[PDB]
């Protein structure tokens, strides 16, 4: 409109506009604390106010990248916080926020949000209902600062939920400590989720997604023609390339405008989609985001009579290459519920190669006839994986499985730190957890399409700080071959064995009042280090070792030996 702010203010709300602020300088400034970012928000919401007023007021025609990138550099403790990410702001936009992208930190180096208990939290939820919100609005988004901004007011929505219910239950710790285990869990997997969705936008642009796009939503839409899939596809782009530049304003309107034109259209995209629009706004974006797909129609023509059979196939295919291309992905994926989206992708970079050499020749359509017949390949390979991955699974459990796939992948890559290498492979394992219970219809889409998201943390936490070009070749590859790059890697014969520190492995009593979770995390990281010292030990001398100190630790905190249990296992 005429002045931004106003425009994004009078569509979003107070509560929204507000919320949406926070987040945005919560994922810039990671490293300040939680009062100065309530200042800001409530010098951008009082100012953003006065342009409501009048829209023709001083400051308010600015682009919202100029007011937030100036009120960025107005706070004192810039460059003595963040270090050189101060120099940055002697530059005019859109070049002073692409750098201010480079500066947010994957692993921020904050500590673990220790949860206080029950009563204290439920006192805390009375006294302020609004400050408990914004804090946790705060304390999420500085630890995932590409956190999808809009689905992150609806979990603040079911955060609050779960207080006003459970503070007025009986027992509060029944009610409440189940509801916000499934919001961290479900909150993580959203924001590892969305953080592949904006590095295929910053490392491999918007045909990269666009396609993923088209291949997901026609999977998910496939009632719908091609035109209504591709305006779908065109507004999610502009959604997500918004949200992950940091226009978070801009991103929720746009989504909040894309949920509402699929509600007013559904008959010509989905017939799940009745439940889904029938919810309030903020819910009605995530329960479309996690919809079921649809029912193709029945009676489906072959492809083989539009793109193989046909005396415009060349013809078509160079009028509009990316069009031709989108319409062969477009009517693969809606007839392949089951291929994962990287299949099908993989299947239509397969047939663009071919068009591409065979429409060049005097013979086209004998070059090209049996295109399809190079796809068999492709579709069985991932096959195989899961197939051998889950009877591996089946057989060990989660935690033997993320053990298991530990040590694989530490002797694939020994030079990854250990806590990168810990989350990764803790994250492999619950894949098998939650794809290898579906059958052979729905597990590859779940398997390798989750395998995506995986492999990309580990991309993230590596290019910070790059210590193996192992990592650094598959993560820049070709984004879709990267989980075939890393499930081709083989044991790393050219790493030198570390240095023997036996600080690493002495352990205290404050072991035994981990929680069960941080204490296998705590003896995962020791399996780390051990791998790393002997590369080519055996997995069952391997065993050998990890038994005797999963009976150590029992040991030590059953007997009340005063920690002295730890400090004689000493050598
Ligand atoms: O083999 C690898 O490289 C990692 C396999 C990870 C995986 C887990 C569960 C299902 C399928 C695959």
């Amino acid at each position: 409109h005429k002045s931004e702010v106003a425009h994004r203010f009078k569509d979003l709300g107070e509560e929204n506009f507000k919320a949406l602020v926070l987040i945005a300088f919560a994922q810039y400034l990671q490293q300040c604390p939680f009062e100065d970012h309530v200042k800001l928000v409530n010098e951008v919401t009082e100012f953003a106010k006065t342009c409501v007023a009048d829209e023709s007021a001083e400051n308010c025609d600015k682009s919202l990248h100029t007011l937030f990138g100036d009120k960025l550099c107005t706070v004192a403790t810039l460059r003595e916080t963040y270090g050189e990410m101060a120099d940055c702001c002697a530059k005019q936009e859109p070049e002073r926020n692409e750098c201010f992208l480079q500066h947010k930190d994957d692993n921020p180096n904050l500590p673990r949000l220790v949860r206080p208990e029950v009563d204290v939290m439920c006192t805390a939820f009375h006294d302020n209902e609004e400050t408990f919100l914004k804090k946790y609005l705060y304390e999420i988004a500085r630890r995932h600062p590409y956190f999808y901004a809009p689905e992150l007011l609806f979990f603040a929505k079911r955060y609050k939920a779960a207080f006003t219910e459970c503070c007025q239950a009986a027992d509060k710790a029944a009610c409440l400590l189940p509801k916000l285990d499934e919001l961290r869990d479900e909150g993580k997997a959203s924001s590892a989720k969305q953080r592949l969705k904006c590095a295929s936008l910053q490392k491999f642009g918007e045909r990269a997604f666009k396609a993923w796009a088209v291949a997901r939503l026609s999977q998910r839409f496939p009632k719908a023609e091609f035109a209504e899939v591709s305006k779908l596809v065109t507004d999610l782009t502009k959604v997500h390339t918004e949200c992950c530049h940091g226009d978070l304003l801009e991103c929720a309107d746009d989504r909040a405008d894309l949920a509402k034109y699929i509600c007013e259209n559904q008959d010509s995209i989905s017939s799940k989609l009745k439940e889904c629009c029938e919810k309030p706004l903020l819910e009605k974006s995530h329960c479309i985001a996690e919809v079921e797909n649809d029912e193709m129609p029945a009676d489906l023509p072959s492809l083989a009579a539009d793109f193989v059979e046909s005396k415009d196939v060349c013809k078509n295919y160079a009028e509009a290459k990316d069009v031709f291309l989108g319409m062969f992905l477009y009517e693969y994926a809606r007839r392949h519920p089951d291929y994962s989206v990287v299949l099908l992708l993989r299947l239509a970079k397969t047939y663009e190669t071919t068009l591409e050499k065979c429409c060049a020749a005097a013979d086209p359509h004998e070059c090209y006839a049996k295109v399809f017949d190079e796809f068999k390949p492709l579709v069985e390979e991932p096959q195989n994986l899961i197939k051998q991955n889950c009877e591996l699974f089946e057989q060990l459990g989660e935690y033997k499985f993320q053990n298991a796939l530990l040590v694989r992948y530490t002797k694939k890559v020994p030079q990854v730190s250990t806590p990168t290498l810990v989350e990764v492979s803790r994250n492999l394992g619950k894949v098998g957890s939650k794809c290898c219970k579906h059958p052979e219809a729905k597990r590859m889409p779940c398997a390798e399409d989750y395998l995506s998201v995986v492999l990309n943390q580990l991309c993230v936490l590596h290019e910070k700080t790059p210590v193996s070009d192992r990592v650094t070749k598959c993560c820049t590859e070709s984004l879709v071959n990267r989980r075939p790059c890393f499930s081709a890697l083989e044991v790393d014969e050219t790493y030198v064995p570390k240095e023997f520190n036996a600080e690493t492995f002495t352990f205290h009593a404050d072991i035994c009042t981990l929680s069960e979770k941080e204490r296998q995390i705590k003896k995962q990281t020791a399996l780390v280090e051990l791998v790393k010292h002997k590369p080519k030990a055996t997995k069952e001398q391997l065993k050998a070792v990890m038994d005797d100190f999963a009976a150590f630790v029992e040991k030590c905190c059953k007997a009340d030996d005063k920690e002295t249990c730890f400090a004689e296992e000493g050598k």
